[PDB]
Protein backbone atom coordinates (compact mmCIF):
# COMPACT_ATOMS: atom_id res chain seq x y z
CA UNK A 1 0.00 0.00 0.00
CA UNK A 2 3.10 1.83 -0.71
CA UNK A 3 4.66 -0.77 0.45
CA UNK A 4 2.19 -1.52 3.54
CA UNK A 5 2.90 1.27 6.16
CA UNK A 6 1.42 -0.84 9.17
CA UNK A 7 2.99 1.18 12.04
CA UNK A 8 2.30 -0.24 15.51
CA UNK A 9 2.22 1.54 19.13
CA UNK A 10 1.70 0.64 22.31
CA UNK A 11 1.28 2.70 25.72
CA UNK A 12 -1.05 3.97 27.75
CA UNK A 13 -4.61 5.25 27.35
CA UNK A 14 -7.94 6.55 28.43
CA UNK A 15 -10.22 3.37 27.14
CA UNK A 16 -9.75 0.21 26.48
CA UNK A 17 -9.45 -2.70 24.70
CA UNK A 18 -6.82 -3.55 27.33
CA UNK A 19 -4.07 -5.87 25.96
CA UNK A 20 -5.87 -5.82 22.34
CA UNK A 21 -4.27 -5.66 18.91
CA UNK A 22 -7.17 -3.38 17.93
CA UNK A 23 -6.74 -1.56 14.63
CA UNK A 24 -7.02 2.26 14.31
CA UNK A 25 -7.31 3.82 11.18
CA UNK A 26 -8.69 7.44 11.80
CA UNK A 27 -8.44 10.17 14.78
CA UNK A 28 -12.12 10.27 14.86
CA UNK A 29 -12.01 6.70 15.50
CA UNK A 30 -9.20 6.15 17.89
CA UNK A 31 -11.00 9.00 20.34
CA UNK A 32 -14.13 6.62 20.00
CA UNK A 33 -11.66 4.32 21.10
CA UNK A 34 -8.83 5.45 23.34
CA UNK A 35 -9.87 9.17 23.14
CA UNK A 36 -8.91 12.05 24.77
CA UNK A 37 -5.24 13.07 25.96
CA UNK A 38 -4.85 12.18 29.66
CA UNK A 39 -1.92 14.52 31.26
CA UNK A 40 -1.00 10.06 31.68
CA UNK A 41 -1.60 9.35 28.73
CA UNK A 42 -1.19 12.38 26.45
CA UNK A 43 2.58 11.41 24.49
CA UNK A 44 0.02 8.08 23.09
CA UNK A 45 -2.75 9.75 22.00
CA UNK A 46 -0.52 12.28 20.03
CA UNK A 47 1.68 9.55 18.94
CA UNK A 48 -1.21 8.25 17.31
CA UNK A 49 -2.71 10.99 16.37
CA UNK A 50 -0.28 13.32 14.81
CA UNK A 51 1.03 10.12 12.59
CA UNK A 52 -2.49 9.16 11.12
CA UNK A 53 -1.55 12.23 9.61
CA UNK A 54 0.90 10.33 7.39
CA UNK A 55 -0.74 7.09 8.20
CA UNK A 56 -3.35 4.44 6.70
CA UNK A 57 -3.18 2.14 9.21
CA UNK A 58 -2.23 1.76 13.37
CA UNK A 59 -2.05 -1.13 15.06
CA UNK A 60 -2.38 -0.32 19.14
CA UNK A 61 -2.23 -2.02 22.37
CA UNK A 62 -3.41 -0.42 25.48
CA UNK A 63 -1.03 -0.82 28.69
CA UNK A 64 -3.21 -1.25 31.62
CA UNK A 65 -2.45 -2.74 35.43
CA UNK A 66 -3.40 -5.86 35.64
CA UNK A 67 -3.76 -5.38 39.18
CA UNK A 68 -5.62 -3.06 39.79
CA UNK A 69 -7.23 -1.89 36.42
CA UNK A 70 -11.01 -1.70 36.35
CA UNK A 71 -13.98 -1.95 34.69
CA UNK A 72 -17.26 -0.01 35.89
CA UNK A 73 -19.89 -2.53 37.20
CA UNK A 74 -23.10 -2.67 38.97
CA UNK A 75 -21.31 -3.99 41.99
CA UNK A 76 -19.51 -1.20 42.87
CA UNK A 77 -21.87 0.75 44.25
CA UNK A 78 -23.30 -1.53 47.03
CA UNK A 79 -22.77 -1.98 50.46
CA UNK A 80 -21.24 -4.93 52.84
CA UNK A 81 -23.51 -6.94 54.42
CA UNK A 82 -23.77 -10.30 56.31
CA UNK A 83 -26.32 -11.64 57.63
CA UNK A 84 -24.93 -13.34 61.17
CA UNK A 85 -28.20 -14.92 61.80
CA UNK A 86 -30.99 -15.38 59.58
CA UNK A 87 -34.30 -15.18 61.34
CA UNK A 88 -37.39 -17.18 60.88
CA UNK A 89 -40.93 -16.18 59.42
CA UNK A 90 -39.74 -13.42 57.87
CA UNK A 91 -40.83 -12.55 54.63
CA UNK A 92 -40.02 -11.21 51.38
CA UNK A 93 -41.03 -7.02 51.34
CA UNK A 94 -40.58 -6.76 54.65
CA UNK A 95 -38.81 -3.38 55.11
CA UNK A 96 -35.04 -2.76 56.31
CA UNK A 97 -33.95 0.04 57.71
CA UNK A 98 -30.50 1.98 57.94
CA UNK A 99 -29.37 3.89 61.00
CA UNK A 100 -26.93 6.31 61.78
CA UNK A 101 -25.86 6.30 65.52
CA UNK A 102 -30.21 6.03 66.18
CA UNK A 103 -30.88 8.14 63.48
CA UNK A 104 -32.95 6.90 60.28
CA UNK A 105 -30.96 7.42 57.16
CA UNK A 106 -32.41 4.79 54.78
CA UNK A 107 -35.48 3.15 54.69
CA UNK A 108 -36.05 2.25 51.63
CA UNK A 109 -34.15 -1.45 52.30
CA UNK A 110 -36.02 -4.70 52.03
CA UNK A 111 -35.27 -8.37 52.43
CA UNK A 112 -35.52 -10.26 49.17
CA UNK A 113 -35.26 -13.68 49.49
CA UNK A 114 -36.49 -16.38 52.16
CA UNK A 115 -36.24 -20.04 52.58
CA UNK A 116 -39.97 -22.28 53.91
CA UNK A 117 -38.87 -21.20 57.41
CA UNK A 118 -38.48 -17.31 57.07
CA UNK A 119 -34.74 -17.59 57.25
CA UNK A 120 -33.42 -14.42 55.73
CA UNK A 121 -31.27 -15.48 52.80
CA UNK A 122 -30.98 -11.84 50.75
CA UNK A 123 -31.28 -8.45 51.12
CA UNK A 124 -31.26 -5.31 48.97
CA UNK A 125 -30.16 -2.17 50.34
CA UNK A 126 -29.94 0.92 48.66
CA UNK A 127 -27.05 3.53 48.76
CA UNK A 128 -28.16 6.85 47.71
CA UNK A 129 -29.02 8.12 50.70
CA UNK A 130 -25.93 6.24 53.02
CA UNK A 131 -23.19 7.19 50.80
CA UNK A 132 -24.50 10.71 50.91
CA UNK A 133 -24.46 10.86 54.43
CA UNK A 134 -21.47 8.76 54.91
CA UNK A 135 -19.43 11.46 52.63
CA UNK A 136 -20.84 13.82 54.38
CA UNK A 137 -19.24 13.04 57.56
CA UNK A 138 -15.94 11.60 57.00
CA UNK A 139 -17.09 8.07 57.19
CA UNK A 140 -16.73 6.92 54.08
CA UNK A 141 -16.65 4.29 52.27
CA UNK A 142 -15.30 3.09 55.78
CA UNK A 143 -18.89 2.68 57.38
CA UNK A 144 -19.67 0.14 59.98
CA UNK A 145 -18.87 1.73 63.93
CA UNK A 146 -21.86 3.87 64.12
CA UNK A 147 -23.93 2.56 61.01
CA UNK A 148 -26.73 -0.36 61.85
CA UNK A 149 -29.30 -2.24 60.03
CA UNK A 150 -32.54 -2.90 61.81
CA UNK A 151 -35.71 -4.58 60.42
CA UNK A 152 -39.28 -3.26 60.06
CA UNK A 153 -41.11 -2.68 63.09
CA UNK A 154 -42.16 -5.11 62.72
CA UNK A 155 -42.34 -8.28 59.69
CA UNK A 156 -44.35 -11.25 60.69
CA UNK A 157 -40.96 -13.04 61.86
CA UNK A 158 -38.33 -12.38 64.51
CA UNK A 159 -34.72 -13.49 65.53
CA UNK A 160 -32.44 -11.73 62.48
CA UNK A 161 -28.98 -9.80 62.47
CA UNK A 162 -27.72 -8.04 59.64
CA UNK A 163 -24.20 -6.72 59.52
CA UNK A 164 -22.91 -3.84 57.94
CA UNK A 165 -19.68 -3.48 56.00
CA UNK A 166 -18.25 -0.75 53.71
CA UNK A 167 -19.21 0.92 50.77
CA UNK A 168 -18.12 -1.24 47.59
CA UNK A 169 -15.91 0.37 45.96
CA UNK A 170 -13.55 -2.66 44.13
CA UNK A 171 -15.70 -3.27 40.72
CA UNK A 172 -14.31 -6.79 41.16
CA UNK A 173 -14.11 -7.07 37.14
CA UNK A 174 -11.04 -6.37 34.56
CA UNK A 175 -11.24 -7.58 31.36
CA UNK A 176 -8.16 -7.78 29.10
CA UNK A 177 -7.97 -10.44 26.27
CA UNK A 178 -10.82 -12.45 25.46
CA UNK A 179 -9.23 -15.57 25.56
CA UNK A 180 -10.18 -14.85 28.69
CA UNK A 181 -13.42 -12.68 28.05
CA UNK A 182 -16.41 -14.64 29.88
CA UNK A 183 -13.59 -16.19 32.14
CA UNK A 184 -13.52 -13.11 33.94
CA UNK A 185 -17.20 -12.66 34.18
CA UNK A 186 -17.37 -16.03 35.32
CA UNK A 187 -15.14 -16.11 38.44
CA UNK A 188 -16.48 -17.54 41.68
CA UNK A 189 -15.71 -13.89 43.46
CA UNK A 190 -17.15 -11.90 40.69
CA UNK A 191 -20.36 -14.00 40.26
CA UNK A 192 -20.81 -14.18 43.85
CA UNK A 193 -22.05 -10.82 44.13
CA UNK A 194 -24.13 -11.19 41.47
CA UNK A 195 -26.26 -13.27 43.71
CA UNK A 196 -25.53 -11.28 46.96
CA UNK A 197 -26.95 -7.94 45.51
CA UNK A 198 -29.34 -10.10 42.85
CA UNK A 199 -28.14 -8.09 39.66
CA UNK A 200 -26.80 -9.31 36.58
CA UNK A 201 -23.71 -10.03 34.95
CA UNK A 202 -23.54 -6.45 33.49
CA UNK A 203 -19.75 -4.40 32.97
CA UNK A 204 -18.50 -1.66 30.93
CA UNK A 205 -16.33 -3.10 28.27
CA UNK A 206 -12.90 -0.87 28.98
CA UNK A 207 -10.92 -0.51 32.16
CA UNK A 208 -11.95 2.79 33.03
CA UNK A 209 -13.80 5.66 34.90
CA UNK A 210 -14.85 6.14 31.40
CA UNK A 211 -17.52 3.76 31.76
CA UNK A 212 -18.92 5.01 34.95
CA UNK A 213 -20.93 7.09 32.35
CA UNK A 214 -22.47 3.80 31.09
CA UNK A 215 -26.48 2.99 32.43
CA UNK A 216 -27.97 -0.04 31.20
CA UNK A 217 -31.59 -0.51 31.28
CA UNK A 218 -33.35 -3.93 31.55
CA UNK A 219 -36.38 -5.28 30.78
CA UNK A 220 -38.22 -8.63 30.79
CA UNK A 221 -40.95 -10.09 28.91
CA UNK A 222 -42.96 -9.55 31.94
CA UNK A 223 -42.76 -5.94 32.82
CA UNK A 224 -42.23 -5.39 29.06
CA UNK A 225 -46.35 -5.35 28.08
CA UNK A 226 -46.28 -2.74 31.34
CA UNK A 227 -43.59 -1.21 29.70
CA UNK A 228 -45.01 1.96 30.01
CA UNK A 229 -46.21 1.84 33.90
CA UNK A 230 -43.69 -0.30 34.96
CA UNK A 231 -41.54 1.38 37.53
CA UNK A 232 -37.80 -0.03 36.74
CA UNK A 233 -36.19 0.28 40.07
CA UNK A 234 -32.41 1.90 40.72
CA UNK A 235 -29.30 0.07 41.47
CA UNK A 236 -27.97 0.03 43.75
CA UNK A 237 -28.33 3.94 44.45
CA UNK A 238 -32.26 2.92 44.86
CA UNK A 239 -35.59 5.25 43.60
CA UNK A 240 -37.30 4.28 40.62
CA UNK A 241 -38.02 5.27 37.08
CA UNK A 242 -40.72 4.51 34.57
CA UNK A 243 -39.49 2.13 32.20
CA UNK A 244 -39.15 2.62 28.50
CA UNK A 245 -38.72 -0.42 26.72
CA UNK A 246 -42.15 -0.62 24.63
CA UNK A 247 -41.36 3.08 23.87
CA UNK A 248 -38.08 2.10 21.75
CA UNK A 249 -38.51 -1.30 21.23
CA UNK A 250 -40.68 -2.68 17.84
CA UNK A 251 -39.92 -6.25 18.18
CA UNK A 252 -40.53 -7.03 21.58
CA UNK A 253 -39.54 -9.52 23.61
CA UNK A 254 -40.54 -12.80 22.88
CA UNK A 255 -39.45 -16.12 25.24
CA UNK A 256 -39.79 -15.82 28.71
CA UNK A 257 -35.97 -15.49 28.97
CA UNK A 258 -35.34 -12.93 26.33
CA UNK A 259 -35.13 -9.62 28.23
CA UNK A 260 -35.09 -5.87 26.64
CA UNK A 261 -31.59 -4.13 27.27
CA UNK A 262 -30.97 0.00 26.53
CA UNK A 263 -27.12 1.38 27.32
CA UNK A 264 -27.25 4.90 27.83
CA UNK A 265 -24.25 6.91 28.53
CA UNK A 266 -24.99 10.91 28.95
CA UNK A 267 -28.90 10.38 28.47
CA UNK A 268 -27.88 9.01 25.05
CA UNK A 269 -29.25 6.28 23.81
CA UNK A 270 -25.82 4.47 22.84
CA UNK A 271 -27.19 1.36 21.97
CA UNK A 272 -30.51 -1.18 22.17
CA UNK A 273 -31.11 -4.98 21.79
CA UNK A 274 -33.02 -7.99 22.61
CA UNK A 275 -31.08 -11.03 24.16
CA UNK A 276 -31.93 -14.53 25.75
CA UNK A 277 -30.26 -16.38 28.45
CA UNK A 278 -31.13 -19.19 26.92
CA UNK A 279 -28.63 -21.01 24.83
CA UNK A 280 -29.65 -21.28 21.03
CA UNK A 281 -32.47 -18.88 20.79
CA UNK A 282 -32.22 -16.68 17.95
CA UNK A 283 -34.37 -13.33 17.18
CA UNK A 284 -36.53 -13.42 13.68
CA UNK A 285 -33.19 -14.10 11.75
CA UNK A 286 -31.72 -17.02 13.21
CA UNK A 287 -29.04 -14.61 14.77
CA UNK A 288 -27.99 -16.25 17.78
CA UNK A 289 -29.08 -13.28 20.56
CA UNK A 290 -27.63 -15.50 23.25
CA UNK A 291 -26.28 -13.15 25.61
CA UNK A 292 -22.53 -15.19 26.29
CA UNK A 293 -22.03 -15.38 22.39
CA UNK A 294 -23.66 -12.36 21.24
CA UNK A 295 -20.53 -10.04 23.20
CA UNK A 296 -18.41 -13.28 22.94
CA UNK A 297 -17.66 -11.94 19.62
CA UNK A 298 -17.72 -7.95 18.78
CA UNK A 299 -21.62 -7.79 20.00
CA UNK A 300 -20.91 -4.28 21.33
CA UNK A 301 -18.62 -1.40 21.61
CA UNK A 302 -19.97 -0.54 25.07
CA UNK A 303 -20.74 -3.09 27.67
CA UNK A 304 -20.34 -6.87 27.87
CA UNK A 305 -22.85 -9.16 29.94
CA UNK A 306 -22.63 -12.83 31.05
CA UNK A 307 -26.05 -15.33 31.30
CA UNK A 308 -24.78 -16.85 34.78
CA UNK A 309 -26.55 -15.60 37.65
CA UNK A 310 -28.73 -13.42 35.68
CA UNK A 311 -32.08 -12.66 37.81
CA UNK A 312 -34.61 -14.45 36.66
CA UNK A 313 -37.37 -11.71 35.01
CA UNK A 314 -34.75 -9.47 36.30
CA UNK A 315 -35.84 -5.65 35.27
CA UNK A 316 -34.34 -2.69 36.37
CA UNK A 317 -32.21 -0.24 36.20
CA UNK A 318 -27.90 -0.63 36.34
CA UNK A 319 -25.82 1.83 37.48
CA UNK A 320 -22.30 1.04 36.24
CA UNK A 321 -19.63 2.73 39.23
CA UNK A 322 -16.26 1.97 40.30
CA UNK A 323 -14.91 1.75 36.93
CA UNK A 324 -11.03 2.47 37.38
CA UNK A 325 -8.46 2.88 34.78
CA UNK A 326 -5.50 3.42 36.11
CA UNK A 327 -2.40 4.66 34.34
CA UNK A 328 -2.33 5.91 37.84
CA UNK A 329 0.70 2.81 38.14
CA UNK A 330 1.46 1.18 35.17
CA UNK A 331 4.83 0.06 35.76
CA UNK A 332 7.01 -0.01 33.06
CA UNK A 333 6.72 -3.37 32.00
CA UNK A 334 3.51 -3.47 31.85
CA UNK A 335 4.02 -1.26 28.88
CA UNK A 336 6.73 -4.50 27.95
CA UNK A 337 4.10 -7.21 28.42
CA UNK A 338 1.88 -5.15 26.33
CA UNK A 339 4.28 -4.27 23.21
CA UNK A 340 5.54 -7.80 23.47
CA UNK A 341 2.15 -8.58 21.06
CA UNK A 342 3.70 -7.67 18.12
CA UNK A 343 7.04 -10.05 18.73
CA UNK A 344 6.22 -12.28 16.19
CA UNK A 345 6.04 -12.19 12.49
CA UNK A 346 3.72 -15.41 12.20
CA UNK A 347 0.98 -13.37 14.17
CA UNK A 348 1.07 -9.35 13.02
CA UNK A 349 2.25 -7.84 10.14
CA UNK A 350 3.39 -4.71 11.12
CA UNK A 351 6.00 -2.47 9.30
CA UNK A 352 6.89 0.28 11.42
CA UNK A 353 7.64 0.76 15.47
CA UNK A 354 6.89 4.00 17.14
CA UNK A 355 8.27 3.74 20.23
CA UNK A 356 9.42 7.06 21.10
CA UNK A 357 5.77 7.39 22.67
CA UNK A 358 7.81 6.76 25.96
CA UNK A 359 9.62 9.39 25.64
CA UNK A 360 8.14 11.41 28.74
CA UNK A 361 7.96 8.47 31.39
CA UNK A 362 10.52 8.13 34.26
CA UNK A 363 13.68 8.73 32.59
CA UNK A 364 14.60 4.76 33.51
CA UNK A 365 11.39 3.40 32.04
CA UNK A 366 12.15 6.19 28.93
CA UNK A 367 15.27 4.18 28.09
CA UNK A 368 14.59 0.42 29.54
CA UNK A 369 11.25 0.04 27.00
CA UNK A 370 12.55 1.20 24.38
CA UNK A 371 15.79 -0.26 24.61
CA UNK A 372 13.76 -3.78 24.66
CA UNK A 373 11.35 -2.29 22.10
CA UNK A 374 14.49 -2.49 20.00
CA UNK A 375 14.71 -5.92 21.32
CA UNK A 376 11.58 -7.04 19.58
CA UNK A 377 12.62 -5.34 15.84
CA UNK A 378 16.15 -7.00 16.47
CA UNK A 379 14.60 -10.47 16.67
CA UNK A 380 12.31 -10.19 14.39
CA UNK A 381 13.84 -8.46 11.62
CA UNK A 382 11.00 -7.16 10.03
CA UNK A 383 10.56 -3.69 10.87
CA UNK A 384 12.16 -0.46 12.32
CA UNK A 385 11.80 0.22 15.83
CA UNK A 386 12.62 3.88 15.40
CA UNK A 387 13.03 5.83 18.72
CA UNK A 388 13.66 8.90 20.32
CA UNK A 389 15.57 10.65 23.57
CA UNK A 390 14.19 11.67 26.35
CA UNK A 391 12.61 14.95 27.28
CA UNK A 392 15.03 15.58 30.11
CA UNK A 393 17.59 15.38 28.13
CA UNK A 394 16.82 17.35 24.99
CA UNK A 395 13.92 20.30 25.85
CA UNK A 396 14.88 22.19 29.41
CA UNK A 397 18.56 22.86 28.54
CA UNK A 398 20.40 24.56 26.09
CA UNK A 399 21.97 22.94 22.81
CA UNK A 400 25.38 23.01 24.41
CA UNK A 401 24.64 20.71 27.53
CA UNK A 402 22.07 19.57 25.57
CA UNK A 403 23.96 17.16 23.11
CA UNK A 404 26.58 16.40 25.86
CA UNK A 405 23.89 14.32 27.02
CA UNK A 406 22.55 12.84 23.91
CA UNK A 407 26.01 12.03 23.26
CA UNK A 408 26.73 10.16 27.10
CA UNK A 409 23.15 8.49 26.89
CA UNK A 410 23.85 6.67 23.60
CA UNK A 411 27.00 5.13 25.41
CA UNK A 412 26.62 5.31 29.47
CA UNK A 413 29.33 7.69 30.75
CA UNK A 414 28.36 10.74 32.71
CA UNK A 415 25.29 10.75 34.42
CA UNK A 416 22.84 8.33 31.82
CA UNK A 417 25.44 5.13 32.68
CA UNK A 418 22.82 2.99 34.07
CA UNK A 419 19.91 4.32 32.50
CA UNK A 420 21.57 4.12 28.69
CA UNK A 421 20.69 3.33 25.05
CA UNK A 422 23.81 1.57 24.84
CA UNK A 423 22.61 -0.69 21.92
CA UNK A 424 23.44 -0.69 17.84
CA UNK A 425 20.81 -2.17 15.69
CA UNK A 426 20.74 -1.57 12.22
CA UNK A 427 16.99 -2.20 13.06
CA UNK A 428 17.61 0.81 15.43
CA UNK A 429 16.78 4.18 14.26
CA UNK A 430 16.53 6.88 17.21
CA UNK A 431 15.39 10.44 17.46
CA UNK A 432 16.46 13.57 17.69
CA UNK A 433 15.08 15.75 19.71
CA UNK A 434 10.99 16.88 20.65
CA UNK A 435 8.52 18.14 19.13
CA UNK A 436 6.19 21.08 20.62
CA UNK A 437 2.71 20.59 19.23
CA UNK A 438 -0.50 22.06 20.11
CA UNK A 439 -3.28 19.73 21.62
CA UNK A 440 -6.69 20.82 20.25
CA UNK A 441 -8.03 18.83 23.02
CA UNK A 442 -6.61 19.91 26.09
CA UNK A 443 -5.95 22.86 24.02
CA UNK A 444 -2.58 23.38 25.71
CA UNK A 445 0.68 23.41 23.45
CA UNK A 446 2.57 20.56 24.39
CA UNK A 447 6.25 18.51 23.79
CA UNK A 448 5.64 15.33 22.46
CA UNK A 449 8.11 12.47 21.23
CA UNK A 450 9.05 13.38 17.40
CA UNK A 451 9.44 9.44 16.65
CA UNK A 452 5.62 9.33 16.59
CA UNK A 453 5.78 11.58 13.75
CA UNK A 454 8.69 10.51 11.43
CA UNK A 455 7.54 7.08 11.43
CA UNK A 456 4.19 7.78 9.35
CA UNK A 457 6.39 9.80 7.59
CA UNK A 458 8.15 6.63 6.52
CA UNK A 459 4.76 4.99 5.51
CA UNK A 460 4.59 8.01 3.71
CA UNK A 461 8.06 8.46 1.51
CA UNK A 462 8.74 5.38 -0.51
CA UNK A 463 8.54 2.16 1.45
CA UNK A 464 8.91 1.20 4.91
CA UNK A 465 12.83 13.68 5.49
CA UNK A 466 10.42 16.14 4.49
CA UNK A 467 9.16 18.56 6.81
CA UNK A 468 6.92 17.71 8.88
CA UNK A 469 2.98 18.89 9.23
CA UNK A 470 2.02 20.10 13.11
CA UNK A 471 5.34 20.96 14.64
CA UNK A 472 5.46 24.67 16.04
CA UNK A 473 8.54 24.45 17.69
CA UNK A 474 11.70 21.85 18.04
CA UNK A 475 13.74 21.72 21.16
CA UNK A 476 16.80 22.25 18.26
CA UNK A 477 17.17 24.15 15.33
CA UNK A 478 18.65 22.92 13.51
CA UNK A 479 20.56 24.40 11.70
Amino acid sequence: NNSTGTAALAGKFQWGPAFQIKQVTNEVDLVNTFGQPTAETADYFMSAMNFLQYGNDLRVVRAVDRDTAKNSSPIAGNIEYTISTPGSNYAVGDKITVKYVSDDIETEGKITEVDADGKIKKINIPTAKIIAKAKEVGEYPTLGSNWTAEISSSSSGLAAVITLGKIITDSGILLAEIENAEAAMTAVDFQANLKKYGIPGVVALYPGELGDKIEIEIVSKADYAKGASALLPIYPGGGTRASTAKAVFGYGPQTDSQYAIIVRRNDAIVQSVVLSTKRGGKDIYDSNIYIDDFFAKGGSEYIFATAQNWPEGFSGILTLSGGLSSNAEVTAGDLMEAWDFFADRESVDVQLFIAGSCAGESLETASTVQKHVVSIGDVRQDCLVLCSPPRETVVGIPVTRAVDNLVNWRTAAGSYTDNNFNISSTYAAIDGNYKYQYDKYNDVNRWVPLAADIAGLCARTDNVRGQILNVIKLAIETP
